[PDB]
């Protein structure tokens, strides 16, 4: 089934059809000159895939207050087929992250969906950092890392059940994150509480199964104000290390204090061989889970920059998730993940055209000036063409957002659902 | 009328009598050798108060989830009668900010209890920045600086009926403080956008009896995180200056962006004039809200200093309205204000110990070294003697926070009012 | 010329082909969006930013300073090296000088100016450091220091850098200082504030007709603890103080963390008090780096609301525009050439943002829209309109291949000699 | 003596009085909270603090120097001057040493501390400038510069440091370096890791097997796009791989803005890597201010950090203590008075926590009563504690008053030729 018409896609890509084969042959014949094939890049951008969060198909919202829009998702597959347009659309997302209870439903039902819409799962994610009507214990003071056994003990069993979820409908990964930690000094023993959080992910760690990774996700402050449990790559990576191989670390780029090199600890992780994935947005202040790169698209071109790096040293093994994370308060929900996803492609294409034996060469003689422009001559090329055309060639749209909206399908699931 | 039953505070102030006589004593001694009457710094303290938030003895929450606790105030009333507590024990804080619409209701019915309670009522907060239920227009996309005419005109006029709200009640002030600005580069237009809450606010100047004051609050982010209309003192500072003599500029201490020198705007503003009041709390990392000192005491001394250096040098018809804005997330909402009002007043204390002229001297001099012992001097000393007596003398509790357990309250709040459930902050929505 | 014209020529031949096919590709990309490449291309080579004298030699930290070969023995040295990043990018056609440390006979500098093709832009005095035969230490201040006779001894340097200006053709002098404390008391804030106004409003006295004065904010360094002229808010109380004459210039580094600068850049055109800037680039605090190399969208955003400011139709609009940098690791005229290239980059992009439906976007609050209105023009190459608007005004298509074919820096390595103490 | 002794008894009798007062009060006090304030002084009387010989000369910018009258030139001159804040304050027995800054011959250096009652703590090591007649420089990097012999030469001079301590006393190197780098693309992070990682096994080999080896992480500056060793994380990967002899060494002010700073200090601590300290107080880069100057409750918690792993009885536990400022704006020798005596007030507060208390509301989760507990010693003011602490060693009630009582600047300026009269 196609959410969006396929008539209204091929209309709209013919309509710009002319424009893009202009475009892309100039580029085609500028990366020519540049000693760079196009349809590699192409056919490598086509492959490249991101998770879209269930959580950022709705409408978001901050402390203060939440702005749904029209036809907001019901339930996790009013959710499913909406995802299922952003991938028809970007060809870019074919897995679903889902996050437990928000998305709680029959497993097979969720599995049957998926088929049936051309959608996969990726991570599985567990929530511990809320209450849920009827709850035995609260995660007010904390869950794996709470000072009371019993709750420690019913954080882990959720998480389980996450797994058995996954399991059913074809996860290979739960992902943690927290907002264990204290917002006042002497509220908590921070080893203490480290050392309960480290004895409760290894009993989750032992009902992992063989098939699957664990991925623990830092952050250094919020719901927590004071101090945070897991709060940076440092504690995180003694997490991983602690727990065992299957145990790796997830960088949300929008977790890291003011001024981070964040493609620093990138790079760090995947020497150590504990980058499990990332969790793409953008920001300004704080974790503002904004549309990836419409902040500072440079940065995210800076961290793509190292996951090309690592395939060029000959980096092995390395297969790190991609995934999406972020709210949408003030935008169709469906529009800012079709760009984020956009924006992420371009990023990885842009990186794919360094010239790594050049720029490993002023790098050996200390020529930075030639270095960073380097750099810089791969991501001031506009490869807006490869990205259009690799969707065009997969079954997606020239031009996403002006398709969707072109198809009226927010009016449709408007008059479909509730207001 | 007393929430907390006279004979437990009297109860819990002579076990602590002894101690406190011995503490009191001592201190005076040392700052009569240091040439200060412990006296004349107990009868200011005892006059220090500060205005506290109905919003705050409610649990707060994030936008990941609200954990509540027992006994949660059900309405402004319930508010009122937990901030008599507060007030009772502290004698620290005799008003009340009120804030529209979450408190609305009769307001005679609200005079009425706050009378009754022995309270009064600060300064009124608008609220542009949620939607109410039956509301016509939005406020998604801004309010006082939509782009919408009509939108912009709502926000305006809920403003004027929170003026007409605290004409009645006693409220001598209007705060505003908006959510407006944008998650996107491009979304909005900076300029554009300012120049319309100018005049949206132009309209709500015009309805400020004689006697009142407008404040505008400046927010580096949050809920925009691309761009705020109102972000930082600066723009306050145009605001405040444009639209009148009973505007002015109220800081918010997590308002502002890191390592940000904080005491050195309040200089600022009192030096020009538009030092409308302050809204204390703590933070580490954004607008944290947490409880007053509990993160940087020294901080909070430092913008004390300034205070009572104008208060010092005279500068007439300065009086900044005071008020606590905080959350209380993970403790008793009750406990943690009263605290706070204590280190409120602590840093004040302390601030009225700088040997003023000492400092001068110093500052003169080029004495770096000397001037800024001349402040830990004063920040050093230990003046809970004075903060406990002082409430003690009052009618308050040397320790408000014992006798407060002592007493039973939260047990007996919980017991009359409906139980609570814990959820999400409306990270998302229903499902 | 500092570079031989067959050089250029050269180094311009081997890259008109490729150039040729770019900028062909980029004019019918920019037609089909309703844009005449043409035109973008006739502002951006009238688009000017003064090189900093200061910037031509080495930098260093408080750490230490590893010199190149041939480093500018001096200001007349200085001047030589500017002509050749003008040359080559003809975006810089005037200087910053930076007084003491250029101090010299004003009809020799003007003399050197005429004969290099260089004009000079906004003076900037120098009263965070002590020069000899000082009667007072600016140690502990200058403009605000609570000594009378050193406010006094600072205040006549700035007179005599407008002097110094008047006679070579400048037309403003910028005022920065390190003015501050580094502990809590040391200063009373408001009284330091009360004596910096009282020295600029004598400097401001002595300001000709044609002048202007301005006040750069820095929240910190040298001063840890306060600044006295430490953001934006105080920098336009100065100016708003001072008079017309006086307005802020605005150093992209010296800001909070996280700062939006664009919106303060917005505030102070909205006021009439944006006097000009001061590009450089950073990460974490004032760190002077080239232009562009960290955060090129942020530049981008900046030159957003310059256009946008001419869109309004500001009236009297003329902010002047100098590159503030220092380069501790790369040849400083080569880091020259790259970044007043990437300020025309980031202003060629601003050029080709279109208003007509960003205006519509933002009327009608559709957000993603109204960025992606942005983001198509930053996303634009438009490296060829630069190398085209250098071509034809006598530059080089490529400025640092072309600098490195001359051997310029070999060159004046053999002629000037490295400092030995 | 530095200090004439009559001085230092004259000064003490005048203010013994005040302090038998304040002492007897504060005994009072903490009885009736269970606390016996001998054994308060007792402990704070053994807690000693580096004091660093870069920290009695007067401090710069990158911007300017301003130094002061007596400045010390040499080791020699240095030690002279620790001497005085060991003698007034005997909490700074030890010197931390800077190689080059402060070779001299190893026996009279030795001879030195000994005769002014110095020992010496652990060596610096300094591959972040370059000095006369070296063949190599740093430019670009030291320990893990691209070129080979660089490296070599950068270790090298570690194992020199290494020889010089070992004939003083010293057992332990502390290593920071400006490694790193300014623009996106100029370093490749592994490589550049991987070559550090390298070199520093090298220097590893060459630590005797009583020596400590520290690595010291640092965000940013002198690199201000990306530094090798950036933060705790790096910093836990090299002492882990290195080996049982390699810890981390945590400069207060090297750190994020917004970093919980105490709570680094705990995992190192639980992971036995934590070597040691640099003390200095800091508002907004690496101000390398006066210990508690800014933000003295932060000071406090760090030590309660400190406090709380020796009443846990953790293993591997035994980090080293030391004062890394620089004096721009005071008499260098007061600063580092003061400094050293606000680390000993947070180690008092520290010791003045009800651990038991707070261990029963962590449990609990009251937040409220547990933040309290540290509030209640926080709020306590140590200072007769300190004062009698020094009173009974040999030290003055009031170290600052004292020292100006005694007239040392004034002497050390009529024995030492300044720049200028
Ligand atoms: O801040 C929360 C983290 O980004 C987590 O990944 C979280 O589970 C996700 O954002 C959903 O709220
Ligand atoms: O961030 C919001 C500001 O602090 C306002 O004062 C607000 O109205 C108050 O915090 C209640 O949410
Ligand atoms: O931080 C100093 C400011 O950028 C000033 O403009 C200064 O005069 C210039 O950087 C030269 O040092
Ligand atoms: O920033 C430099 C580090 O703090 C080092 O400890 C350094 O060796 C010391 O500050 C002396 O410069
Ligand atoms: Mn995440
Ligand atoms: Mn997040
Ligand atoms: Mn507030
Ligand atoms: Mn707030
Ligand atoms: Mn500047
Ligand atoms: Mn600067
Ligand atoms: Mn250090
Ligand atoms: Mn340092």
């Amino acid at each position: 089934e196609f959410r969006i018409a396929q008539d209204v896609v091929a209309r709209e890509n013919d309509r710009r059809a002319s424009a893009l084969k202009e475009d892309y042959e100039a580029l085609g014949a500028n990366l020519a000159r540049r000693g760079v094939d196009i349809e590699a890049v192409t056919a490598k951008v086509e492959k490249f895939f991101v998770a879209v969060p269930s959580w950022g198909v709705g409408t978001g919202g901050t402390r203060f207050a939440r702005f749904p829009g029209t036809g907001e998702p019901r339930g996790i597959f009013d959710k499913l087929d909406d995802c299922a347009v952003i991938q028809q659309l970007t060809r870019a997302t074919p897995n679903v992250s889902l996050h437990i209870p928000w998305d709680k439903a029959d497993p097979k039902e969720l599995k049957a969906r998926g088929d049936a819409l051309g959608l996969g799962f990726d991570a599985m994610n567990s929530n511990t950092f809320s209450d849920a009507p009827g709850q035995a214990h609260s995660y007010k003071y904390g869950s794996l890392s709470h000072t009371n056994a019993a709750t420690r003990a019913q954080a882990v069993e959720h998480n389980l059940e996450c797994i058995e979820i996954g399991k059913a409908i074809g996860s290979k990964a739960l992902t943690v994150w927290i907002g264990d930690g204290s917002n006042f000094p002497g509220q908590s023993n921070f080893t203490r509480a480290f050392e309960r959080y480290l004895s409760a992910m290894a009993e989750i760690y032992k009902g992992l199964p063989d098939d699957w990774k664990l991925f623990s996700e830092h952050k250094m402050y919020e719901p927590a104000f004071y101090s945070t449990v897991v709060q940076d790559w440092g504690t995180n990576y003694l997490i991983a290390q602690t727990l065992g191989p299957k145990a790796q670390c997830l960088v949300d780029l929008g977790h890291h204090a003011p001024n981070t090199n964040i493609e620093m600890i990138v790079a760090r992780l995947i020497q150590f061989g504990k980058l499990g994935g990332f969790h793409f947005n953008d920001s300004k202040y704080g974790d503002d889970d904004l549309d990836a790169g419409a902040i500072e698209p440079y940065r995210l071109f800076l961290v793509f920059n190292e996951l090309v790096d690592a395939e060029a040293r000959g980096v092995k093994g390395f297969h790190p998730a991609h995934m999406i994370d972020q709210f949408h308060n003030v935008t169709d929900p469906i529009e800012s993940l079709i760009n984020s996803a956009n924006e992420i492609r371009r990023a990885y294409a842009q990186a794919l055209l360094v010239d790594r034996a050049a720029l490993s060469g002023y790098q050996e003689d200390n020529d930075a000036l030639m270095a960073t422009e380097t750099l810089k001559r791969a991501y001031r090329t506009d490869v807006e063409p490869i990205l259009a055309e690799a969707r065009r060639r997969t079954g997606g749209a020239v031009d996403p957002v002006a398709t969707y909206r072109a198809s009226g399908y927010r009016a449709r699931v408007a008059a479909e659902r509730p207001a």
